[PDB]
């Protein structure tokens, strides 16, 4: 019925695209007659170069010949992953009724081919951690979808400005959870809402090119970054990149926001604290505000007592101490008065200054 | 004022340009994964015109952005035709976002709200969403920054930027409503969904957000129910119909804006006629189909390799070409395949099945009634089945059911299809003679 002498089938053009093959072989005119033949494909995934023809494991696949003297056969193999060995032979069927004619059965060999890569998978498990107040270490995973030879990493960080919220604002009353460092250890809608917002990603490419982004690469699957500013959030973009500079990039970003260590001693006082008393048995204390801040200063608490008494305390926001640059204490019996000022920051409670000594009469 | 179509926008700030002089869009508007955007180009940019959006509002990826209080300074009503999986307004993966902040925003007609994973977003504990929603138990809030690690200054409170503004209940907290620190939500005293002015007074009914002067339909800025010629009304004149839910249109307008498969029926020129009901040239109103909806498809020569590649055709009755089946990897796809091809009455071209391994009959084919042969195989052939090792009933699509005009048929290496099935097949297609030897012989099919 058929499977008789073998002949060969050669391949004339392969074209190879990031989801599709496209192959041609010589157009095999069958030495018959008002007959019919069509040709079958096998292909299938294999990373290496050993595979058994006839046997399942392959995908099959029917070609007829095309009905003129041009336009070989070929076939258009698709829904294919980006960088991977394909083994594709081609073999023909020529069925034929004759009683007496050679059926001569043709088959191509084993031919391995690569597709072409594409920009790989966002990386997972991104951690972030900070051992000092000018320091951030990174760390995370390969991409699921390597698509190429992973080569490097492109690691960008960000600073983030402060909300304007917290300048205007008296924290005296209606206190608020302040912000920490790092110190990380370094259900069908929600499936669908997830896999729609990754197809959005999958068609997002990146082009390996107060506020300043600045970039890195590294090599490793881990990342140190270095000269931050203290006490200051950062937001750090993790692409994963290969042979990108003519494919269609680097991956998307996986950015994560991570604050440096607060600085120790960044919300202490400058100089002395001054003071110019008034006639109406008011007295003013003037001191100038910490250059360089954890973030920013909140508010000032001054503690203030009689010489022998218990100790009292006060809160002044932003706008009352830049009101004058200073407190004012009014309404005091006469006596020997000391006092003694603290500044608050994002970062938490300040160091207690010198005491300053005054009179009222 | 303006058609404006939804609009899909990404990866540069230039291609928002395209909200230029739009006014409503009739759609669902996208803003998402713009990497290369400061916040310089986001400063300079605002669209005062946009006023409404019909389906939903997405943002997703836009760097730079700091707020929307800019972007859409005016936008007062989502309509929610269509939601994006349940929700008329998702952000989500928002860097460098503050706050939420659409000052204008009157109401939210239909649909929950997501807000997600914006690390440096909050002011969202300081909106009631009960005068907007009239759900607000479907909101899906979470993974923002922490609520208790910003201020959620409203311009009332302690010392602020000035003048305070009312404050209600949303989930059993009485506290001051706003949206940014400057801007804050508007409220005014009268029954829900009764839009107002700067003096306080709620406008006519049928207005929605805002309006221009006190019980005037025609001065509203967004109708409830529907719109037609600068008016709001409660349902269309009777020379019109609604169109998108949200506006009235002419007839012949509406004929215009799908240019075939539109209807008019139950007052409504909707794209589609529903299930149940069709039309096919006369006056254009989706009447009552008498047993069933005669869906006709097109297409070239359309391959069957799979289920998959089959279940296009789910549905049709009169198929506008040629069908070329060829299952050789499947295993029992008669039932299978009874679900895609069954409901198929007449094939204008031909029908061709080879090296169909899987197809142990052809009884998928029950309704099918009429091969016309329009698109014709070379050699003059209409029914070509050929190499097909194990096909033996041939289907119940005979006596008399089937007719074939023009073409002759051709079976070949058929083994189990025995030719009294064959022959019965020439006997009810009425063509006998058409054909001749080697072409149905023997020692090829039926063994």
């Amino acid at each position: 019925r058929a499977a008789c002498q073998t002949r060969t089938l050669r391949f004339v053009s392969n074209v190879t695209e990031a989801d599709r093959i496209l192959l041609r072989w010589e157009r095999y005119e069958p030495l018959e007659a008002r007959d019919l033949l069509s040709f079958i494909v096998y292909y299938k995934e294999s990373p290496f170069q050993n595979a058994t023809e006839h046997v399942q494991s392959w995908n099959l696949l029917d070609v007829e010949l095309p009905l003129s003297r041009t336009q070989e056969p070929g076939v258009t193999l698709a829904s294919l992953k980006p960088w991977t060995q394909y083994a594709v032979f081609v073999r023909a069927i020529t069925l034929t009724t004759e009683e007496d004619s050679p059926h001569q059965g043709a088959q191509s060999p084993i031919v391995y081919l690569r597709t072409l890569p594409a920009a790989p998978t966002v990386p997972q498990d991104v951690i972030s951690t900070s051992n000092s107040s000018s320091h951030l270490l990174v760390r995370w995973k390969p991409p699921t979808q390597r698509n190429g030879n992973l080569t490097y990493y492109l690691v960008l960080w960000q600073r983030l400005a402060e909300d304007g919220d917290l300048y205007l604002n008296d924290y005296c009353h209606r206190g608020l959870r302040l912000p920490t460092s790092n110190n990380d250890p370094r259900e069908a809608q929600e499936a669908s809402f997830q896999k729609k917002f990754e197809n959005f990603l999958h068609n997002a490419i990146t082009i390996p090119i107060d506020f300043e982004i600045q970039e890195d690469k590294v090599p490793r699957e881990r990342a140190v970054l270095s000269g931050l500013r203290h006490f200051t959030e950062y937001r750090i973009d993790i692409h994963a990149c290969n042979h990108a500079a003519h494919t269609v990039g680097c991956s998307a970003a996986t950015f994560v926001f991570a604050r440096t260590m607060p600085h120790r001693e960044a919300d202490g006082i400058p100089g002395k604290v001054a003071w110019e008393a008034s006639s109406k048995n008011s007295v003013l204390l003037r001191w100038l505000e910490p250059p360089d801040p954890n973030g920013l200063i909140l508010k000032y608490e001054i503690k203030y007592r009689r010489l022998g008494e218990e100790a009292t305390v006060l809160c002044v926001s932003r706008l009352r101490y830049a009101k004058f640059g200073g407190v004012h204490l009014a309404l005091l019996p006469p006596g020997n008065y000391s006092a003694r000022v603290r500044a608050t920051s994002l970062a938490g409670n300040g160091s207690w200054t010198d005491s300053v000594a005054f009179y009222i009469l």
